[PDB]
């Protein structure tokens, strides 16, 4: 298998102002001694130099990619969107919105950080790799196309899957999203559209705050093109399993996706600050090896994953492996050292089954 | 009421070597280009910069206190372990167990934290305050008398506990132990005594990993003197109010405490890495005003809380904040920035009842009886 790694230096100079993890400093908030963000470069930096040491990165086709274009995000995001981002990372950085703050250059860095995501899908659909992982900072998922919001400023899995059916014509995208926060961004312009299945597992009410979002299922043609899994908190491997099998898959089979993209946020990570989920490295394999079946079956392999969340400074890094290896079908020396820890952690049988209940109730809720 | 701040410097100098999170450095973990230890100085400092900025210190009764001599150390830890924890300190650092490592001169650090928990429970004891606070690290709760294990090196609650009752006799203590991880070194000390109530909620299976301990009840004279409350993974502020509701303070209502303790960790917070946890600075303000209505109703207002585990520098601070101005009784102008999002992130009503469901039938398993309080 060729899989291609979309990665380039500058997307982790982009730097917020002072934050004790996600609270701007002042007022009560105490500057830190050191930390400074959640939405650091460090946990993306620490994924790029594990897969260096530990060999993978020399087993995959290292790519940059140009920025996106106007006519790329103007086919998501209106102009005066543009121009509002443009003039306050020209000034100095700021506030784009309440938990979407930015620093001076973030535009180009998030054009950028878009330009990943487009050559991705491009590549992955030229036929150049057989998938791709796009090492996408800033992140896109909650993106709306005239607010930035989750640390997201544009909505780099929308204009990547635009830029694809303007170039090559494909006609059946689905996004599977598995960070631990709703993907609302995705959702949101792909809600009247029976073109684009948009599927979110999440942790019930996390991101957004108190937003479940099972009855929200598409309007119009998109009536039933889009699915939102609230796995309750404290839910680990087993949970997602049963997503996947019970939700994901079925729906996947029906929709018979041409290409599969993955909004692959680590913040369901059992170590993770901001979300309550118990998965392991080896949970994202074989969520990726699952995907991937899918992508053989009807997609002729054709995948691609793109990062999103994940700040576990710690942790992050092992579990964004696992999804690279599955991808690349490339095993490296690489242990992770929680695994075994983690594994002892997991929900008991009873709240396993309980969590079952659900999946199988809202299952027949979606008709699978 | 008078409430005393038992707090020294040096125990924030405490100081293992490289970890990122809870993992040593090396092999596939990389070294941090900051952060350093999950169990760090920063939590405990900036909860201490937090309450000197809200005029909170200056209300309270500021204290330091001596180490803890070797005669209260013996009480609960045998000499082989002392020397041979000194050795190592000693010599440069290195490892007790796993999930317990240690730097120079810690021997000493861990020695005065224990002091500091000494000196919290005498005070309360002897009328110089009506309940206090000891800001103790490194923490204690998970210490075994000859095995440190979960960053914890002496059971500063329980050589609190007998210096205690060595000094004033007090006959019945009660543990409550809302740190998220189980207590496993205060349930082992007092698990053949009826004199020490150890209660311990945790996140079931968390720490140490696996273990749920329900069934585990004491043994001998200790049989129905030690409570385990695994609560599922996800619970949040409810989840707790049930459990402190249901088993909590039936327990003590019968057990009658005439001292109570409090091993408080901030660790259930909802954005701690290490647990997964759902509480905000109000449910540990709520459990303070809880455990302190019954010690003005068995102990005559006496209650010590010790503080253990927490790991989020930005929110440690404002929940520890509202313990001690529950303990003051002086609310201060601070206002905590994420309560009313951590609300909005709490369980479903579903998910509440399930686990409402499993502490009725944990009740019914104690045989605990839900009276109101009297
Ligand atoms: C700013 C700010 N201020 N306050 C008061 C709060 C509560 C703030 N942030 N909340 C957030 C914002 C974003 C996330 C996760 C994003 C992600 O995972 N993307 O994948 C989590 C919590
Ligand atoms: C995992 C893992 N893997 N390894 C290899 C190591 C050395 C690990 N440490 N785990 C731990 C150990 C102790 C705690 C205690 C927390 C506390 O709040 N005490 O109250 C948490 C995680
Ligand atoms: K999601
Ligand atoms: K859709
Ligand atoms: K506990
Ligand atoms: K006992
Ligand atoms: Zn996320
Ligand atoms: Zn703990």
């Amino acid at each position: 298998r060729r899989t291609a790694f979309f990665f380039d230096e500058l997307c982790l100079w982009h730097a917020a102002g002072p934050h004790a993890l996600t609270l701007p400093v002042g007022g009560w908030v105490q500057p830190p001694a050191a930390a400074g963000h959640a939405e650091s470069p460090e946990t993306k930096r620490r994924l790029k130099s594990l897969l260096d040491v530990s060999g993978l990165t020399a087993r995959l086709q290292l790519r940059s990619a140009p920025p996106a274009s106007d006519e790329d995000l103007l086919r998501v995001h209106p102009a005066h969107y543009l121009e509002r981002f443009k003039a306050l990372s020209d000034a100095g950085g700021g506030s784009l919105g309440q938990d979407a703050p930015i620093g001076p250059g973030s535009y180009e860095i998030a054009r950028l950080s878009a330009g990943l995501a487009i050559a991705a899908l491009d590549a992955v659909l030229a036929g150049e790799a057989d998938n791709a992982y796009s090492l996408s900072r800033p992140p896109g998922h909650h993106c709306l196309p005239d607010q930035a919001m989750g640390f997201c400023f544009f909505a780099n899995i929308a204009v990547a899957i635009e830029a694809a059916k303007a170039r090559h014509g494909v006609e059946r995208v689905a996004v599977l999203d598995w960070d631990v926060h709703h993907g609302n961004g995705t959702q949101a312009i792909y809600y009247r559209r029976d073109d684009v299945l948009s599927i979110s597992l999440h942790q019930d009410g996390c991101f957004p705050p108190g937003y479940s979002g099972a009855e929200d299922i598409g309007e119009d043609r998109g009536r039933g093109f889009n699915l939102n899994v609230p796995l309750l908190p404290g839910g680990g491997h087993d949970a997602y399993m049963q997503a996947m099998q019970r939700i994901v898959l079925p729906a996947l089979e029906r929709f018979r996706p041409q290409l599969i993209v993955v909004a692959s946020g680590f913040d369901a990570n059992a170590v993770d600050p901001l979300a309550r989920m118990q998965l392991h490295s080896d949970s994202f394999r074989a969520m990726t090896a699952m995907v991937r079946d899918a992508a053989e079956r009807h997609a002729g392999g054709r995948l691609v994953v793109v990062h999103e969340g994940g700040y576990s400074e710690a942790y992050v890094p092992f579990c964004g492996l696992a999804v690279i290896e599955e991808l690349s079908g490339v095993r490296s020396a690489v242990r992770d050292p929680l695994r075994d820890f983690i594994e002892l952690q997991q929900p008991n049988a009873a709240f396993r089954d309980f969590q079952r209940q659900r999946l199988e109730e809202l299952a027949a809720q979606f008709g699978l």
